[PDB]
């Protein structure tokens, strides 16, 4: 009674509106400029005009959603910054001092911290949706189960959707969690059918002569756990995080009301391969941002058929790509919105 | 009285060397992994080279936009009416263009510049018109040396006097029906290549080859000397950005390019007076046929992939949103 099923809230991600689309397709052909010199900005404004929940290309307010938890594969030395830098970044994200935080002000965004499973008690200015004080260790076992994977799905696109018709109206998605650049390197892996060799980075300045262990914890870590690769919530469950979860759910959400999400790098492009796999759908919703400088990037991004619009070199996460792209969202509005067509 | 070329660019510095390494020191320092913000952090060094600048204030932007008709428009290359250049200048003063409403989205200021528009004088639009078009590259020069240099002084002392009216970031674009003609002209000459590299089955595009390869062939351009090949086969749009980008980096202030007419103004612009490289900001890849090679030559890699080829300075407005980025990271984001 509480909260809408998962599979309720997935039955209602629509199909893009292919009708709209072919309207301001029309409308951008007419304009002042030779026919698709806007290339893929116009692309983006057609993408905006196929999905209901926005009205008249209208995208002021927007929220980046970083979704901060610890991780047990931390025990298996796959990080090299202390543990507690999550909580004690995720208050810095409160005081509003990190990269996220300068950027999204930058582009007019708003940033809403939720606490997912950071080990820590709450956390002042942080919203409560932790499910516990860091995931299981991916290595040893499963990082969480089925239910507690499914229950986080609903409750971050439930949260999502609130977010959606209190008016904000272009979501993006970033993280927060030392050691996460290791699930998310098995779920890449688990997804591409890849052999974690190909899809384990340096995340935060891991020593390349010590990559080789990265990569062996993330085999054993899919070796242990045998996740079904067509499964979204299984994969998560299993080799994930609380952090991966939660952003795929903003996706869904996003999805779900039929508004865009902003992807950031590497961590989300796990989440969002998840989410495809959940709901197919949810795949004309999302809105590449920068091509993340993780090795695994190119992979991810290739099976998500997705083609970032900026190649910043960027591999901080917590969002901060997402919030650059913002500008291009607001571009491809004001480009529809206000450029002349016959004038005079 | 008018400064001459050689006085503008003797102003021109290499960067802030001092500067950059203390810039590299603030960055490390950040609340972040070292390096983990990528070409946004060279970004902010590359700024903080630029003794134009002070405290990474970019507020203030400007694309100056350069508006001329073209001789060779005679040969039948353009893939639109010679018209469309005074209507879409017209269009400009209007705000209703691309790079308007995304220069607008950008908070930056668009100045529309005739540098030789075939029409007659134009309401809101500067008056530098050297003349009704330029001549036809494919049978003979674009303009003389001397109309070459006097309009990269007019373009770099109007950027300079922008400069001292407080503009800290300049963009580049053009309006010119038939201009990516002289565009790949430039660029084939500039870049050892032949034309069919730069020229973008067809009749058209086999007739435009032809047309390039004969405007060089014609003239003879040399390639060490840009301001003989702007003169040659470039024309009075190309001219003047390559004036803007003279006249920001006598500033010491970035100036972001555009696409592939941006980028042979560039190649131009570095012949000239090489240590402008290191002011030039790159925006987006153009989808343009030779923008690899003219980008190679430059040795810039863009940070947009837009598959955009509008031109008139839209992508350069685009790029202005990372220019501000980099700067609000480095002055705001915390450290210890
Ligand atoms: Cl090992």
């Amino acid at each position: 009674q509480g909260m809408q099923t998962l599979s309720s809230i997935l039955r209602t991600i629509a199909p893009l509106d292919s009708k709209a689309m072919a309207r301001a397709t029309t409308r951008l052909d007419g304009l002042l400029k030779p026919q698709g010199s806007l290339g893929r900005l116009e692309q983006l404004a057609i993408q905006l005009a196929g999905m209901r929940g926005l009205y008249g290309h209208q995208v002021d307010r927007k929220q980046i959603i970083v979704m901060a938890a610890d991780h047990g594969v931390y025990d298996e030395g796959v990080a090299i910054s202390p543990r507690v830098v999550t909580m004690v970044q995720a208050l810095n994200m409160v005081r509003g001092v990190t990269g996220v935080c300068v950027l999204a002000a930058n582009a007019g965004a708003e940033v809403k911290i939720v606490d997912v499973g950071i080990d820590s008690d709450t956390l002042p200015g942080v919203i409560d949706m932790k499910v516990a004080r860091g995931s299981g260790n991916i290595a040893r076992g499963a990082a969480m189960t089925r239910q507690q994977a499914e229950d986080l799905l609903i409750a971050s696109a439930t949260l999502t959707l609130q977010q959606a018709a209190g008016g904000v109206k272009v979501f993006g998605v970033g993280e927060l969690g030392m050691a996460n650049t290791t699930p998310a390197a098995a779920m890449v892996s688990v997804f591409t059918d890849s052999d974690p060799e190909l899809a384990v980075g340096i995340g935060a300045n891991f020593p390349s002569e010590q990559l080789h262990h990265k990569v062996a914890v993330v085999r054993r870590a899919i070796e242990t756990n045998q996740p079904d690769a067509s499964d979204g919530i299984d994969v998560l469950a299993k080799v994930g995080g609380f952090d991966l979860v939660g952003m795929t759910g903003v996706m869904l959400g996003a999805a779900a009301a039929g508004l865009p999400v902003v992807l950031d790098g590497f961590l989300s492009y796990a989440s969002a391969l998840a989410a495809c796999r959940i709901e197919a759908k949810v795949r004309d919703y999302l809105i590449p941002s920068h091509l993340s400088a993780e090795k695994g990037a190119v992979i991810a991004l290739n099976h998500l058929q997705l083609e970032p619009y900026l190649q910043m070199g960027m591999r901080l996460g917590e969002g901060s790509g997402a919030a650059l792209a913002m500008h291009l969202v607001d571009a491809a509005c004001a480009m529809y919105n206000n450029m002349g067509s016959l004038a005079e």
